[PDB]
């Protein structure tokens, strides 16, 4: 029914290079600063970077010789054969926190009876998140999963849970150790997780669903490296919604310090441990020899999506400005800010391909994505989504050895 | 009267089929089930117990190939032969991110911290239980077979004969073999034992196992079974270390003998020995991508036993333990909306989700039913011949039933694990 | 001149399998418990013990072979050779802990220890620890030999430092492995009984004298060995008691009374060990080991129809907490419960043996008589009874049908 | 055929025979105190200082092969040739279990813990020294040569044409080379320096090095020596991390300049800066079997330098550092037996033991003494020719191993000899 592109896409020996040059974004690691207009965007090492790469239409490309294909019966398309995801900045680890995190007691070694909550025991705590590197390559944007609030099927009842699929947009937050969930709707107090995710949605890639799509336009390939361990053991203030059933313990004696049980609403903090050079997924070329799905790297619609998560460069810079210059130090004379910067350099190598548009081939392409034939001459549904637009229309070059990944292609292949 | 490889009487065809379960989901409470305590019956389960520390035991049901609508049935003779599926490939898919969950007890029997400083004063009192938590021993495993897997655990034994029997004597210990069901608890760092009967206070281990049985797979026994129906193969990866050093309140049942220490001087803080009922807390350390046993295909080339991947009775069992995704989600609902924060305005809940996708590749097999072969199969399992036309003892057990009757396909390259098959075998 | 057994022992193509079936022992991890007077009700069973199995093989010269035409009983004798071995281990991976309710720890000397305070009369504390992690297995036809430090000859005041002497001995089943405090006779070299935890504080901790076993001429003790040890220093303490060797004055500028420092604190430091993580990938057991070429001249020949398997495996040292109810009441009271500790070790020994023949010429009979005269005497052509071994009888357990058993299917592939 | 103006590999003038010999030391044992020697209280030693943090420098003495009782002397011509041993294999045997010892100082100059909380203020006072201990940087190494190894360490330099230096000024530093002797201390995490001269208070490092020199091998220098007699080969495995963050008491000699901070207020806790004389404690982390350099044979195929394993002067030097078996044993003796425990009734001691077994395989070589060779060897070391008939190292301390009466041709009678006959593809004579 669905076939590999190898049966209807003819490969040429024409290769082209394209590079984005330096890409930079600088912002605040925890929240955007709105003063709804954005003066400082939210820029964090815990964000998905989803690049929408724009390719020149090869059927309208200023080819110097157009005698290799026949516009009467054939059309051109680019296929991706190589990719290098460049990363600037040193390796480093950032930290996130909440000035009013709902931590009550430390339950690791010493938590004797007793001490009941009271009105507000929130504390000012921070942590380092779960370490994640990942890259996804495809010609349609990737699909993630997260837990959201279900249908009502009472005030303070546990919300029903539902697994949600969505397109991963640029700026979405990756999971951090507290799971892939919509914190804005499932944590009402805004105090159970750090402020950079407490009103955000944390998404994890739906690798299983993307792998099982028939055409395979979302996942040509992927790399991932996750790690975390549990750094501290806490519990929550607030009323325990699901009290421990009586058959799981012998109750304490009345008129005894143990006769009202403490909350078993435990929660861990995560930690990503070390970041290392030898673990890097980036700054090294990856050659697509054979995709996992039926789309063997064909960039339908003359576009390509590169999804990147890299927490190994998440260092948040401390900036300090002087309010009044005086001969002795006073805290009131200085203001403290946080800024984060991410640096990328996307390099690609593309292969020119031609498609003979017989009767059977045009039917198959129409069933796959009718917009492919309509664009070939033989509004955009993604405009509601947020992507980092990379325009490579005028960036194609045929002289590969002028550029880093092209010199590597002329050797490594 | 000799057990032989299934290769001696089962012929392989070149017919291969793919089957996939699609996404499998369960959501629940990581420590205990919630069962309509007020306003109804005890049995009525509103929220099941779902924890990354549980066994997932899938009973996969295959369509009967002798009744399957094959497009060409000229490869075998129903007059003299019967068909059976063989497992050649398997991918255990896992959704959800890697993560680590935490378990605890609001009244855990921890007395003193015995790691660095534990000076003499020493007598516990009536109730010194604390609200403590911990992260468990990390375990990954997968076992594949056509009969359910067998575990081991320690249970209360029977007392020596003509031997009493005073209350509070140390319980007799007995190693018990049993079938591992879906929802059984894996060992967590405190061993494989029946905590319900061997720990009477209900307070010596966290609440998600303190009334459970924690089982460990009896790999040795499954391997030494003559036919090898429980163990086609297995992968396992365990790790833990000791994070903290505690001791117990309560009377020390076996006092330290006097030849092992010089007693302290009376009228001195050392005149009554502290409890040497020590216990550690475990810790599973990091979870990493490179350690994963899952999300990658495994091909049965040669099973360890005599059953070389033959799925007798058109069923197969896939056993999984995966604590590398045990993150417990914190849910918080608002009781009253107010302009300032008050603890009494919010309720805290815990929920855990497990995501699976099981993919298989099966090879069609035919069996010529000669006189010796029917005799052999009858000794092995007479119910095999009865089903072929030539109640179920597993109905008391709990399995995650996966019905693949309507899920078999001959178009292998339409599916992920099938495209991968077409590269490996070179077909 | 000692020669390899390859020069006078002929190999046949006859192989046999033998398995012990499941082996279980349960006990108290720290000490044995006696009756009601002299009796072991609960043995001392600990993940820190050597397990030394004495495997008894059927005499092949008296064995009921289905075919006895491969050798000449007038001029030849039979003996077994070990070619394969799988040391099965049940029970989950885990770490147990040991301690002492009256451990001689004084101060924590890691980070903060200011000069305030004269030691006193009795400062022992109730502390525990995780031991150094050790896996090993040694295979031979004579029991293995260990090393440990013991009390020497005095050559003499009472509190003087005991003289040290390195002592060799046979490693018996139930002996304690080194734990991080060294291989020494703690019963004699630590008089207070409080400097190390109670499960070794009156025991002898032995380490295998690998150097001596390898350099013995016949090589009957060590066909091969595997070992994997690891530990780090978890805490830094010092001792109470009078410091026997005071620090010489040329190593410091003495303190003043205004600093409270004019009496030095005890520099009898001691670390606690820690074995760190136990992992699946580090395991020595539950996988076959094939003897192709032994290290010594005895290439796996089981003289006397016996084989010794020495094992240490601390990676399954979990100590179970058992809790019994004295009185059932509706509320919790500590006095209603008694707390116990139990440990269980599960083994399953599988072997594959190769039948061998020896032509008993005059030279060979001369050589074998020089090596061990009891070999010829038993062929018709026990000083180890004072030692404690886990006896494993395989006389009635040999089978020629190799593929009926786990290690026999694995043998038929490799 | 060997030029006098240039140094050449020994392969150009040393002929190898097919004669191989085994020699083993058997068990080597030393027991002592891990921190200091215990004397007789003029200067006689009752218990030596024995520590896993010491260099073991073995001087192995071989039989002169020109005077050795060979059964058949027809493989060379004593009229025109002389014999010398070449080392082809080595196994450094190590007994005792793996373990880690700890060192300390009852009066260590630690003031505050500067890792997490060190608030203002805190008055130094006259004496704040504490009783602290630590585990040292983990080090394994082995070096083989026919001359003793050369170490490096920092010492007090000479102050020339300038006597205007004040008492308590920072001493001038100078990198010093020396022969590493048996019993010298390896660096522990505080660097390779002469602590006796560069740390005057005697309290800034633990007592087992505070009046010692910690030396590190000058690998770069030994490798660049023309003849290469000190370095046939070497193996090394070092590791450490920072366990604690402390600072020193005493006056800070180099105060932090004012352009590096905004000063505090005079009537405020901050107007006298605390000492930024920081110092870490080290930690060697785990010791593991999989990391061992020893108890495995090492075969010399081709040395890095020009001396390709020739044992000139019929001697060999084996240098070993192994902190992976550094467990210090706790010994406790009873002063008075009483029915109850009293601290005063017991004495606490420390003892450390090191166990070795050195095994070698030597290859016999012959040297045809033509005119060019005699000139070449005379320029290299005239004592070689003089001993052949054709001392200065006794001021240094080495663990002397006499193997004169220990050579054997029956290679397969011995552990390393069996290992040699397999790696060489030989079958026992």
């Amino acid at each position: 029914k669905v076939v590999s592109t190898d049966e209807y896409v003819s490969r040429t020996s024409i290769y082209y290079y394209a590079g984005s040059s330096r890409l930079l974004t600088v912002g605040h690691p925890y929240f955007s600063i709105k003063n709804k207009k954005v003066l400082v965007p939210k820029v964090s090492g815990l964000q998905y970077r989803v690049f929408r790469i724009k390719l020149p239409d090869p059927n309208k490309f200023g080819f110097p010789d157009t005698s290799f294909y026949n516009p009467e019966t054939q059309r051109l398309v680019w296929a991706c054969t190589g990719l290098e995801i460049g990363r600037g900045q040193p390796l480093g680890v950032g930290i996130s926190g909440h000035p009013l995190l709902n931590k009550f007691d430390d339950t690791e070694t010493s938590n004797k009876y007793a001490g009941k909550p009271g009105i507000d025991n929130r504390e000012c705590l921070s942590m380092d998140y779960k370490q994640t590197q990942l890259c996804i390559l495809g010609c349609k944007p990737p699909i993630g999963e997260h837990w959201g609030k279900g249908t009502p099927c009472n005030p303070g009842d546990c919300p029903p849970l539902q697994l949600i699929n969505s397109v991963i947009q640029d700026g979405d937050m990756v999971d951090t150790g507290f799971g892939c969930m919509d914190f804005n709707t499932l944590q009402a107090s805004k105090s159970d997780v750090p402020i950079d995710i407490c009103s955000s949605v944390c998404k994890y890639p739906d690798y299983l669903q993307m792998a099982s799509e028939p055409y395979g336009d979302s996942l040509f390939f992927f790399l991932r490296r996750e790690q975390m361990f549990v750094r501290h053991f806490f519990n929550r203030a607030g009323t325990l919604g699901d009290p421990v059933p009586g058959d799981l313990y012998i109750q304490g004696s009345n008129s005894g310090n143990t006769a009202t049980v403490q909350s078993s609403a435990f929660f861990p903090t995560p930690s990503g441990s070390m970041v290392t050079s030898e673990s890097q997924l980036f700054n090294k070329p990856y050659w697509l020899q054979r995709a996992q799905g039926h789309n063997n790297g064909i960039c339908w619609g003359n576009q390509l999506f590169v999804t990147v998560v890299d927490t190994t460069r998440s260092t948040n810079m401390t900036l300090c400005a002087e309010v009044k210059k005086e001969s002795t130090y006073k805290n009131e004379n200085f203001k403290e800010y946080l800024r984060h910067g991410e640096e990328f350099d996307l390099q690609f190598i593309f292969q020119l391909c031609k498609i003979t548009l017989t009767a059977d081939v045009m039917t198959y392409i129409h069933k796959m994505d009718a917009t492919i034939l309509e664009d070939w001459q033989f509004e955009d549904p993604l405009k509601d989504y947020m992507f980092w637009e990379v325009d490579l229309k005028e960036k194609f070059s045929a002289d590969l050895d002028q550029f880093p990944l092209g010199r590597k292609f002329l050797l490594q292949a």
